[PDB]
């Protein structure tokens, strides 16, 4: 297995849709599912900060964030200042995790169900049990 470690740096793959979570080089804001080709926009190091785990773009120097109230749809972003997740080994694949804000019941999903397309957005939602929810910490 892999252990998630403070100050290494790592990819986050979709079990559904094996794509990672990617910083869209469109904008270098977006946070989007991606075929992983090595990108350092691809590559994410993570941080314990006591509480919770920070996510900094191995490329920008942004970190993993969202802006405004947490809702269903609500759309993961660069943002400059370092944001708090909580991870939580699922049930269905104990070697993956979902990723939450913290206090909240709401994960990383990407969306349209896990969509393949390069692209699809990733997103907060509600909790439930559909493995584009659900993803694995990968050396680069």
């Amino acid at each position: 297995s892999t252990q998630v470690s403070s100050g290494q740096t790592y990819k986050i793959t979709n079990v559904k849709a094996g794509t990672v979570i990617d910083l869209s080089g469109e904008d270098n804001k977006s946070i989007i599912g991606y075929p992983y080709h090595s990108g350092k926009n691809q590559q994410w190091t993570f941080n314990w900060t006591g509480k919770a785990w920070t996510l900094r773009s191995a490329s920008s120097g942004s970190y993993l964030g969202i802006e405004g109230t947490p809702a269903d749809g609500t759309r993961l972003v660069a943002v400059n200042d370092p944001f708090e997740w909580h991870i939580w080994r699922d049930e269905a694949n104990e070697n993956a995790f979902r990723i939450f804000v913290p206090f909240t019941n709401y994960n990383l999903d990407l969306s349209g169900y896990g969509d393949t397309t390069p692209g699809t957005p990733v997103q907060l939602w509600w909790t439930w049990e559909g493995l584009h929810q659900t993803w694995t910490i990968d050396r680069p």
